[PDB]
């Protein structure tokens, strides 16, 4: 995904705080790798200043009016624009990222970076790559157990070779019961088979 | 020329307002904070033309800052410059001798002028600020207001009373409770007082 253009880059900035605007355009037009910068104070004002002219890397605030950084992105994608996109925002909000990386946004950061870390940024996307903020990804690897007390207790049987009806049996329940939370739990894990599902469970710290 | 602090807790921002202020011709250094426990550390030490200061940030707010600086007698200019229209912190500046008073929907180039309009002993206030804390309702009753419309027409209690269908006493009551509400020694006073404030 390589772009040559890393010491003349065209690049747009969406942000509607018109101070920070101002002051970001103003000193990436000052570096001696952007060639030029593009400013909208809101997403609606992206998308009509992106349908007019190319840029190289639309940089873009989450919670703007009108439209959003992250519609902005969708928007990109869905006219395949050879465009690489560099979310910056305060919000760090699990949901957001998971948005705009499953709209495939080339970075997402935190407004807690530098004019440097941004700058590092742009030319880490344009030379392919991705760039996640460290805090979001810890925020969202971090998952709680998603299985209930009896799935638990299921699993700690399954882990024992015993069959349902044997489950069942200990656990006070029906046969059909404990061949539910078998279903259930297959799901929760993505495991293909019971035996799978106990190793992923033990595995994750989850028994 | 310039010796500038800059406090704001935003390190996007903090870094960029200071790296450009820092390229200005007449700012000759800028300090750096992202806090106002900071800021205050800085003017401990450090002499200071003007401090630039955010409102809401860790351990102390630039409000607090700012009448730090002022408690200290520091010759030092303070602006303001915020994210929040929120009256409270904006009358509590003035209040404590702020000089400037922005919002962070200006310029760069607004915040310039700004900073030599103070070093000019001159003062800065948010238009849109201004204009929201200068607007209240209406500080009488549709019944005060008849009574003033009746004592500007030279009317004597008892003729606003017999207009109104009300006992003079009560008109009475009117006029102790309006001298009260305008600061007015008098009813003619208090008046013109309505009158001209575009009460009437
Ligand atoms: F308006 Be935010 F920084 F997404
Ligand atoms: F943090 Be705010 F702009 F006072
Ligand atoms: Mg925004
Ligand atoms: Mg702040």
């Amino acid at each position: 995904g390589l772009v040559p253009r890393g010491s003349h880059m065209k690049v747009l900035v969406a942000e509607d705080q018109s101070m920070l605007r101002d002051a970001m355009c103003q000193l990436l037009t000052l570096q001696p790798d952007v060639e030029s910068v593009l400013q909208a104070k809101n997403g609606q004002e992206a998308i009509q200043l992106l349908e007019k002219e190319s840029v190289d890397i639309a940089i873009l605030d989450v919670e703007m009016p009108v439209k959003t950084g992250l519609e902005v992105l969708e928007w990109i994608r869905s006219e395949k624009l050879e465009t690489k996109v560099v979310v910056v925002t305060t919000f760090k909000r699990a949901g957001y990222f998971e948005r705009a990386v499953k709209a495939g946004v080339d970075a997402y950061v935190l407004k807690e970076r530098s004019i440097a870390d941004l700058m590092q940024t742009l030319h880490t996307v344009l030379e392919g790559r991705k760039e996640y903020s460290p805090e979001l990804m810890e925020m969202v690897m971090t998952r709680p157990n998603p299985l209930t007390e009896q799935e638990i207790a299921v699993l700690k049987g399954i882990a024992r070779g015993l069959s349902n009806q044997e489950i069942a049996d200990q656990l006070y329940l029906s046969n059909g019961t404990i061949r539910n939370y078998v279903t259930n739990i297959l799901s929760k894990l993505d495991a293909g088979n019971r035996t799978e599902a106990a190793n992923i469970a033990k595995e994750s710290g989850w028994l």
